[PDB]
DNA sequence: TTCAAAAAGTCCCA
DNA sequence: ATGGGACTTTTTGA
């Protein structure tokens, strides 16, 4: 439950803090962490400040009362006033108030460390930086006890799929003093995530945000697969409003390339570029100028989105896979009567155009009248399982009969022609679907809508859906994953534009001969890619990009 | 009644 | 052993 934040990076955020504080102005600053563990960051505010008073000690003997400010006084100082620590982790608590006492009885300091729920402790004021590493628990892992307290008391940034970080950003932001200065490093994904929308709404409209350091896919916590972002902001009363974003363009470079991260951000392992904060939306659109001008394009353009034209739905949910999902060629098949039987397919069969050839059967068990027409179904193949599927949320309220699936939709929008497309990938892959394959929650489908066949074909929106340029269109915003995986889910799926114009005969045609070559036994790949590249001009030409 | 979001992913191998 | 790559379930709130 302890995770350990890479040095460089806590340098860094503790720099970030404090590498300006005047420490004359106010030698009692106040800087708290509120999941310090162990004490990877207050370890090193401590040797930050310690530089800081000593390099000072004779301007505050001036300044103030000459007795107190000496260097043999610095340490006791800094646990008094400076340093605070909260964790729930009582052992940690213990080994950091050993390291801080050992950072020198005479009078028995205290030192401000509490082992408690941070998210419940009545803070009695208010600190001047707030630095850390908050925990990052989802709504799968997250005790249902612990979640109801949350949608009661954190309901402005905690909602339904929300994440117990977006806690810690409230709570960090509510007891910060004017003025002062917040760095934190947590996933990602709250920056682009549907979940996120009310946390992102509660930092614009609290904080001004100073930086964004965007790791993107890389592995910043070795064997954690999680992706970073680390958050500056503060409470200052400023006109300006800029955010400085630092975005990796390598993710596969290690985070010691050298001595310091800011030596990393300045090099061309990243890019920066600037982004007015006043002119974030509900959405944060964090690009260069290129990537604006080529996004606002494109939406300017495209008069309809795929939410406009077409019907979303999310694949099969069984809630127990092996106890449904056979190979086409098991033997306990012979038991299933053909009418209970659907392909099946992953998200590594969906290729762009089309999808491969199915290898797996569902047995859609909902058809199933009642247990004695078809015991050896149940006995044989789906009750092996039953245990385990009685434990099914709708099986134990008595929705669900222990051998239905969980979440089986309606077959009628699965049995017909449709276009798929994998959850998480590393490109576009919109496929055609013509042999009604079912699928888990790994692939979503979409169909037109019966007002707009005219308008638009199944072909023509592959065609311009697979293009290199709706590729780079989609991932401006998209959410990225981990390292070469975006999340292409309806809720950014459908927000995908899409346009009609006098290219419309031709790109459609163009797609209809790669369907074709990618259908041919004896496929002729190569072609298929000049053939992507003259679509791609015709794209651009009707983009104006 | 029934939708769709969610990586401190998961698992394997060189 | 670790780091990197291939691939992706069902629990859950609404
Ligand atoms: O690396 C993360 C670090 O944060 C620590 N930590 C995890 N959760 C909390 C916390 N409130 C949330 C909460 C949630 C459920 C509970 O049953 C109880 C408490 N309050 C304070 N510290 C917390 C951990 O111990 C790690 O040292
Ligand atoms: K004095
Ligand atoms: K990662």
């Amino acid at each position: 439950g302890i995770y350990y934040t890479p040095k460089i990076i806590v340098d860094y955020i503790v720099k970030k803090t404090l590498k300006n504080h005047d420490i004359i102005k106010n030698p009692y600053p106040r800087i708290l962490d509120i999941s310090c563990g162990c004490g990877n960051f207050l370890l090193e505010v401590y040797d930050i400040l310690y530089d800081l008073f000593e390099e000072n000690i004779y301007e505050l003997k001036k300044k103030y009362d000459e007795n107190y400010w000496t260097v043999d006084n610095i340490h006791r100082h800094i646990l008094n006033y400076c340093i605070y620590g909260a964790d729930i982790d009582e052992k940690a608590i213990s080994i950091l108030k050993d390291s801080l006492t050992n950072k020198k009885d005479e009078s028995d300091i205290k030192i401000n460390l509490f082992c408690c729920d941070s998210l419940k402790k009545k803070w009695r004021y208010k600190f001047d930086y707030i630095v850390g590493n908050p925990p990052y628990i989802g709504h799968k892992k997250l005790e249902k006890k612990y979640k109801k307290f949350l949608l009661e008391k954190y309901s402005e940034v905690y909602k339904d799929k929300a994440d117990l970080y977006f806690c810690f950003y409230k709570k960090i932001i509510d007891i910060l003093k004017q003025g002062g200065i917040g760095s934190v490093i947590t996933p990602r994904y709250f920056l682009e995530s549907l979940s996120g929308k009310d946390l992102r709404e509660y930092i614009k409209s609290n904080v001004n945000v100073q930086e964004i350091v965007d790791f993107l896919g890389a592995n910043i916590f070795k064997n954690i697969g999680v992706s970073s972002c680390i958050l500056t902001f503060d409470k200052k009363k400023t006109k300006e409003t800029y955010i400085d974003v630092f975005k990796i363009k390598n993710e596969d470079i290690c985070i010691n390339k050298f001595e310091t991260l800011e030596e990393l951000l300045k090099s061309s392992k990243f890019e920066h570029f600037n982004i007015n904060q006043r002119l974030l939306s509900d959405e944060w659109i964090l690009v260069n100028k290129d990537d604006e001008t080529f996004y606002n394009k494109i939406q300017e353009k495209c008069k309809y989105s795929l939410e406009d034209i077409a019907i979303s739905f999310q694949g099969i949910i069984t809630g127990c896979d092996k106890a449904f999902i056979l190979s086409k060629d098991d033997v306990k098949l012979n038991l299933v009567d053909d009418k209970f039987l659907k392909c099946w397919i992953k998200s590594k069969n969906i290729n762009k155009y089309i999808v491969d050839k199915s290898e797996y059967r569902l047995i859609y068990s909902n058809d199933i009248d009642n247990e004695n027409t078809n015991k050896r179904i149940l006995d044989e193949i789906i009750g092996l399982y039953k245990t385990k599927l009685e434990n099914r949320r709708e099986c134990k309220s008595g929705i669900r009969k222990w051998y239905e699936l969980q979440w089986g939709r309606e077959k009628l929008f699965f049995e017909r022609k449709k276009i798929m497309y994998p959850y998480k990938s590393n490109e576009n892959r919109f496929a055609i679907d013509y042999d009604n394959n079912f699928s888990s929650a790994d692939v979503y489908s979409f169909f037109i809508k019966e007002e707009y066949l005219d308008k638009f074909s199944y072909e023509y929106l592959v065609g311009i859906l697979n293009s290199s340029v709706y590729d780079k269109y989609f991932k401006i915003t998209a959410k990225k994953m981990s390292k070469n995986i975006y999340d292409y889910y309806p809720n950014k799926v459908m927000k995908i534009r899409i346009f009609r114009d006098n290219n419309y005969e031709e790109i459609e045609n163009l797609s209809k001969q790669i369907i074709s070559i990618l259908l041919n036994k004896s496929i002729d790949k190569g072609k298929v890619e000049k053939l992507q590249i003259k679509m791609d001009n015709l794209i651009m030409d009707s983009l104006g990009i």
